[PDB]
């Protein structure tokens, strides 16, 4: 699995479940094309977005929509969208883990890149 | 100032200097319209983005051009930008400070509101 | 596995391998007793520190020593020690993941707590 | 000031006020000896910890009493403290700023050095 997304709640110390994840890939005409999507599991993780065959070199956008997570906590969120943009596999295939840490007034995102 | 941005470099233990910062405000059509931009100072800070009365209630996005910052230091980073979205509500005069902590593969952004 | 430690390098975007991890448990006489130890794997993770049977309620210290990781990168570290102190299983058994993110001038640590 | 500490609360979007901060310096016997302590102000900052000439080269530890801070807000946090260790080298006059970003289950600490 070359692309994994994890979402965690820094206030609760908990995985963020049912967060919608969208992955886009920049096309030849400089438009964002859809690439993959899913929802985070009970562990706050989403695997199986792509395979090494499909996950070619390129510029990718990963966007999360946390509305359902906040709703289920009885929270009315001020805003519920985060996105990072990165270049993938530019030095050959890698496995990527993108982790987001959520809080009402702060956001952190970390990438871990390994050679498989 | 009602709005300030502060940017730190975790690799060098220093303010992030001359980093470009763009502020957008969500318009009625749900598009991000330009609001203000600037570059961080020698102390990593950016002031003078808006007056009190132009800084109206709404949804703002701060977009920090971290890719160009790291490449100027000879580092190939992960992210294209560091970003934060925050809501400005209608209140008495409040100060908004956006603080960003940058590394090549990780960042954190925080919105601090003071009276 | 109720206690996991992960260590990552925010400059390289890499797991931190061969980081020594020491876990202590506060004793009746208010001294730190040894509890478990290990070294992080190639994935920057250490599992198998303890079992649910041994990992009782208590006050625990987790300390890492990164000297070997910095050495292997050809880095002469200014300092190479980090520690957190936490109370475990106070509301019944939990699984704990303690993650550290390393950089020359910054340190971050995050705890993820799940009910198994 | 040569040494300042700044502490932010990520849950409330505010400076962390009245937080106790202890600074230690490693002694010859490799023990942490007390160096200075204080509480953060209404802006989350702590100055006046040391004079320039008392802030000698060495290895310093800053220990922020986050457990009591969160419990005063009715929150049971994970960590006992937020900590950072930094080395002060012998240089020309330098400013050291320790910045801490606090949440109940996560924190980050950064040492920023300026001339
Ligand atoms: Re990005
Ligand atoms: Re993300
Ligand atoms: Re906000
Ligand atoms: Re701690
Ligand atoms: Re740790
Ligand atoms: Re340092």
């Amino acid at each position: 699995c070359p692309l994994m997304v994890k979402v965690l709640d820094a206030v609760r110390g908990s995985p963020a479940i049912n967060v919608a994840v969208h992955v886009f890939r920049k096309a030849a005409d400089d438009t964002w094309e859809p690439f993959a999507s899913g929802k985070t599991s009970e562990s706050g993780e989403l695997h199986g977005l792509t395979t090494e065959e499909e996950f070619v070199e390129g510029i990718y956008k990963v966007e999360i929509d946390t509305k359902s997570y906040w709703k289920a906590l009885g929270i009315s969120p001020f805003h519920e969208h985060a996105e990072v943009v990165f270049t993938a596999n530019d030095s050959g295939p890698r496995r990527y883990t993108i982790a987001a840490l959520l809080s009402p007034y702060s956001y952190s995102t970390t990438a871990v890149v390994t050679n498989p």
